[PDB]
């Protein structure tokens, strides 16, 4: 494999992390290959779930924890830190929450979170690699709680980076906020990677196509399917009770993306960074739910 940028695998992981067999598991916790029985029945069907008040209540308790775990691997984020270390953090966090990390066995993914630093695009797996400042590291979160997942993720500076970073950081977040912003009833779920990519691309920054945002509950990945590029063929419209994520990523470079030996960790085939913002929404009458939203800061961590 020829590597397409400066970043390498850090082996070995150590051993799986085991989960205290009295938090609730997701279905495939212990499926041998971690594929997802309620998922796959349901596999290329388009219809979106209307969650009812106890789904909703369910929803909003797990990204409520979920985002108290995303806040604190913020706070470890400095140079030396390894995102093996992260992940540990992370895993804990969510066993104190009596919550399950979703990604771990997730299809054999062998990690809590995603941890992505530059080049990676999405779903890096923590290693032994010690953060470098300058380094952006995007963090993907997310918790099962009683039969709901809640998903968010973040990009973060490694102490002082460049302006370049700081530009694509910024950018990347304004992008999911001007999304957000459009999400009511009524809304066609292919809209929203008009307005992404229309920022992206004023800014001088791409956007990936092969990964999208997605709907989310009593599944970690269901219908909807979102898109975040301009002039895509997403089915659906959106409805008061419709509980989906929008998670842009976007490149300094093109938007090509390959992926790692590991079967999972993409990356930008030309080597140049990418970030990415997360929520998971719920549509109400009046507009959405950020249900995975600061509670006690009104910004992401990148600028506090
Ligand atoms: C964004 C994303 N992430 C992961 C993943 C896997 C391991 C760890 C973290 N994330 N896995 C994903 N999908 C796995 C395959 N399953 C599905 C199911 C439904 C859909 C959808 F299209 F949204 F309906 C997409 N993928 C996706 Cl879409
Ligand atoms: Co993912
Ligand atoms: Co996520
Ligand atoms: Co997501
Ligand atoms: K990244």
């Amino acid at each position: 494999y020829r590597y397409t940028g400066k970043l390498r695998p850090h082996y070995p992981l150590m051993p799986t992390r085991p989960v205290p067999s009295y938090i609730q598991r997701p279905d495939y916790a212990d499926h041998p290959l971690g594929m997802s029985e309620s998922e796959q029945a349901l596999k290329g069907t388009s219809q979106i779930k209307l969650l009812s008040s106890e789904d909703i209540e369910g929803m909003r308790l797990v990204c409520r924890l979920a985002r108290e775990v995303l806040d604190v691997a913020a706070g470890m984020i400095k140079p030396g830190v390894t995102t093996e270390e992260i992940d540990h953090a992370v895993h804990l966090a969510c066993i104190a929450r009596n919550c399950y990390p979703s990604p771990l066995n997730y299809y054999n993914f062998p990690k809590s979170c995603c941890t992505s630093v530059n080049e990676v695009i999405c779903h890096g797996i923590p290693d032994r690699r010690p953060l470098q400042e300058g380094d952006i590291v995007n963090v993907d979160i997310t918790l099962y709680r009683n039969g709901y997942h809640g998903d968010l993720n973040e990009t973060f500076f490694v102490g002082e980076v460049d302006d370049g970073a700081r530009k694509l950081v910024q950018t990347t977040y304004e992008c999911l906020m001007q999304a957000i912003d459009a999400v009511k009833p009524g809304v066609r779920y292919r809209e929203l990677g008009n307005i992404i990519q229309k920022h992206a691309q004023a800014n001088g920054f791409s956007v990936v196509r092969s990964y999208c945002g997605h709907g989310i509950h009593k599944l970690f990945h269901t219908a909807p399917n979102v898109p975040h590029y301009a002039k895509n063929k997403a089915v659906g419209v959106m409805k008061s009770g419709h509980v989906f994520t929008i998670e842009p990523m976007i490149c300094e470079g093109g938007w090509q993306d390959e992926t790692w030996p590991d079967g999972w960790t993409a990356v930008t085939r030309d080597g140049k960074r990418s970030a990415q913002f997360e929520h998971t929404l719920l549509v109400t009458d009046t507009g959405c739910e950020i249900l995975t939203r600061r509670l006690d800061s009104a910004r992401p961590h990148f600028m506090s």
